[PDB]
């Protein structure tokens, strides 16, 4: 028998080789590095438990681990969302700096301990798109009354803008959109969103998804199961999560440019959210966080840590990074690349 | 497995040198000490700029280096590391891991007895350290500048007199005045190396290295001698160490740039005219190189194809979000 056989419940549908596939990547890293002695068996959303309930099964010990986004559990405690994403937080590179070198992994694990979980980053999507709409969104008034599928704590922010948020796992969004039980949806980005098929119903694809600037997709491990590993397997697990985390982001970065082109070729209309909309959403988020920080000490501790770095990050990003990337985009648009 | 690793980098830099220690620790811990890589800093086993030569020659089993140091052997060595006006860190990594880049570079490196995997990235580099402001292309005429890699050839077209010097040995050359100016990496590393004391004008961006990969290069015989299990573990650990280095730069640089400015560093953007002239010079160099060097053409054409796609997509969600956040930062709203 293998030294260790674990089951992993995914929050994600098997169609998505990006976000669901990250668990398969981890599994292969581990079995290959151990000649098959460390086996993580991977199950798509709904196979063992509903996708939005994956972490609950980990806490209960019904599965040894899951691959999920922490913000799905905002209803239990909004603190769950912070190391995944909340609106107007860090970019992928920013949050990863914080995770791996700013004490972020330990801060989140200190919170998660009481929930019988030890977690490590297990992917990032980069800046998300702004979702799929049947009509133009030019003002915040245009958002009022929209039944929109939204992930995580962004639902609470959306509520203050007059949106009616709905909670739906990835693979079950499309039928609700097609049948008209939701008006609009966000998911992730061009590759995934094209695969899920929204563009055949809703033709307006907005950007940016200010709700998720750089969301981490955690591997969450049952605390007992993790602590029962040898130090050798524990270290290998952390190394492999670190690699799989990067791998998912890199896969999105490879696939998204091709998928955006496909969506546009098929007639999809890309549109920016106006600066006014973004400001209104920022102000709504600020109010929600102010209330949450005051009433929830665990939330305040982690959010204050993220914000402290966030200001420094967006100061430095304006120097080499912004100027280089802007120059290259200008060259691209001028036909010079 | 008992290997030695020759680093191109000075031991003071826990970022770029430190990446080798990170890999060694990942491997030792994952194997209870059975896969051991002894790490040596620049100049310990071989000079920093010659690390890969030691691997080709089989004198050491591996190195941690930047491929562009070997541009004089073949400019193709530079492409999967960085050449001017290439991909960002996220862009080059998409290409390495999902665009066939790792295999393409390894197809080139096979004849040189090397198997390589990405082993770090610095993100967009800074524009170097100068004793006085440079506002025009004419201003850089005749400047003796330390610059890494194939950027030297591009710099020569602008009248710069380039040379490569390993990290650790740049500062004394700058202090003595044997070089007028230097580039290295970015605020954290450059502050440690101390250039601001001599040459306080710090330009940006370092258009020569938008997202340079720092490779682990393994002797082909040594790599092929590993069990498939250890080969896979090695690739997984390199993948994690590659991410880790970029993440450490991203954490440390924001603090270091503020420290440098507090210590008297004068941040200056390169003028649009300088950037355009450097771009046109690089374009000329690459067109010539593609015609004379089939190996270079093969890899550069692959990177170029993706570069166009990347810098189209990056204009959409990413640019709009990150620029909004920068505007909020500047307005005091964060
Ligand atoms: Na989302
Ligand atoms: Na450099």
């Amino acid at each position: 028998a293998p030294k260790v056989t674990w089951r992993l419940a995914s929050s994600f549908p098997k169609s998505l080789d990006t976000i669901f596939g990250g668990a398969e990547v981890l599994s292969k890293m581990l079995s290959e590095a151990t000649d098959g002695n460390f086996q993580i068996q991977v199950f798509s959303a709904g196979e063992l438990v509903p996708g939005l309930q994956a972490a609950d099964a980990v806490t209960e010990g019904t599965v040894e681990c899951c691959h999920t986004v922490g913000y799905y559990y905002w209803g239990k405690d909004p603190t769950f969302a912070l190391a995944a994403a909340v609106p107007f937080s860090l970019s992928a590179r920013g949050i990863n700096a914080w995770h791996y070198h700013g004490g972020g992994i330990d801060l989140y694990n200190e919170f998660l301990s009481q929930h019988n979980i030890v977690a490590f980053p297990g992917g990032n999507t980069g800046v998300q798109m702004g979702g799929w709409f049947r009509r133009e969104i030019n003002t915040v008034a245009d958002m009022q009354g929209l039944k929109m599928r939204v992930g995580g704590f962004a639902g609470k922010v959306m509520e203050r803008l007059g949106v009616v948020p709905q909670q739906i796992a990835g693979g079950d969004i499309y039928p609700a959109l097609e049948k008209g039980t939701i008006d609009a949806t966000e998911w992730v980005g061009p590759y995934d969103d094209e695969k899920l098929g929204f563009f055949k119903v809703a033709p307006y694809y907005y950007y940016p998804g200010w709700w998720e600037g750089g969301p981490t997709v955690h591997f969450m491990f049952n605390k007992s199961a993790y602590e029962g590993l040898t130090p050798t397997y524990q270290s290998l697990l952390r190394t492999a999560c670190h690699a799989a985390d990067a791998n998912m982001l890199q896969l999105y970065d490879w696939k998204n440019p091709t998928a955006i082109k496909s969506l546009v070729a098929q007639g999809t209309q890309l549109r920016p959210f106006s600066p006014e909309i973004l400001q209104a959403c920022f102000e709504a988020a600020n109010e929600v966080y102010a209330e949450m920080e005051a009433s929830n000490p665990a939330f305040k501790k982690i959010w204050d840590s993220i914000k402290a770095f966030r200001s420094e990050h967006y100061t430095w990003a304006q120097i080499a990074e912004y100027n280089y990337d802007t120059f290259m985009m200008v060259q691209q648009n001028a036909g010079k690349l």
